């Protein structure tokens, strides 16, 4: 109610996160049978939002003394430790009640999730040879856009405002009005203020918060804001690579080319998914 009141509520509710039951049942495996390769280890993290932030905040933390200066989970790895990255990962809070479920967004978790693979696939697919350092940061930048709205979800379900949520959200079809409506704040402004709380590197943050104007952003933001804006249109769970999205995404490439940040459009075009691909001569 108050400016900045739904935030710090927010905050709370995301003090203990769980790791996907995924990540889990993967690391589990990947140990009692394993001697550890960080590679295999953050192969499995960098699927998981909910670590990739909790993760993150850890290695950020004064105890280690690189505050605000890791932004890769290969960073993360090498601060941390496979043994700590096990630990919390196995770690359970009986009594903790958060919600992994999108639901209220009108999605199927299951999907939702597997979706975040394919996009932090493509992401890697697509840049670790044109741009490996860009693709280490921008695939916990998608990861930590995704987790947006599994932290309204729980919200919303905790407080048992889902169901209108929901409702108002398959009437009126716009994220942004509803969680405004609903919670008095986007997630992508609710990422800007947790990240900088949590002590995240400010370009990491502001490629996220300028992801709907990455022309905007400043210089040294602007490649990874811009990248990030064309995997969304791509990944976005409600309508990535539809016909307008495809396009779209095409688009913003050669925008940013204008401004001297050089994405290959052939390069692209040829690792766009299938979706896109077959939509990019459809109508919108």
């Amino acid at each position: 109610h108050m400016i900045g009141d739904m935030n710090e509520l927010l905050l709370k509710s995301v003090e203990v996160l769980p790791p996907l039951p995924d990540t889990v049942s993967k690391l589990r495996k990947y140990v009692s049978e394993a001697n550890i390769e960080t590679m295999k280890v953050a192969e499995i993290i960098s699927s998981d939002p909910l670590m990739t932030a909790k993760l993150l905040q850890l290695a950020n933390s004064p105890y280690y003394g690189f505050t605000r200066e890791i932004t890769t989970i290969n960073q993360v790895i090498t601060l941390l430790g496979v043994g700590n990255i096990i630990n919390i990962v196995m770690a359970d809070s009986i009594r903790d009640n958060f919600k992994i479920d999108v639901s209220p967004y009108g999605l199927n978790t299951q999907n939702f999730l597997k979706t975040c693979n394919e996009e932090a696939t493509f992401i890697a697919n697509w840049l670790n040879d044109e741009d490996k350092k860009l693709s280490h940061l921008l695939v916990p930048c998608a990861m930590l856009l995704r987790l947006g709205i599994v932290i309204f979800s729980n919200f919303l379900i905790q407080n048992h405002k889902d169901k209108d949520f929901l409702a108002f959200l398959n009437k009126n079809e716009n994220l942004a009005l509803a969680e405004n409506e609903f919670l008095g704040v986007d997630h992508i402004s609710f990422l800007g203020f947790l990240l900088h709380r949590w002590n995240f590197d400010d370009v990491l943050i502001e490629s996220i918060c300028f992801v709907r104007t990455p022309h905007a952003a400043r210089e040294k933001v602007k490649k990874s804001a811009y990248a990030l804006a064309i995997t969304d249109h791509l990944f976005a769970p409600h309508d990535g690579s539809s016909p307008f999205n495809a396009k779209a995404a095409v688009a913003l490439l050669k925008e940013a080319k204008t401004q001297g940040i050089n994405f290959d459009l052939n390069n692209l075009l040829s690792k766009l998914p299938n979706k896109a691909k077959e939509n990019l001569n459809k109508e919108d």
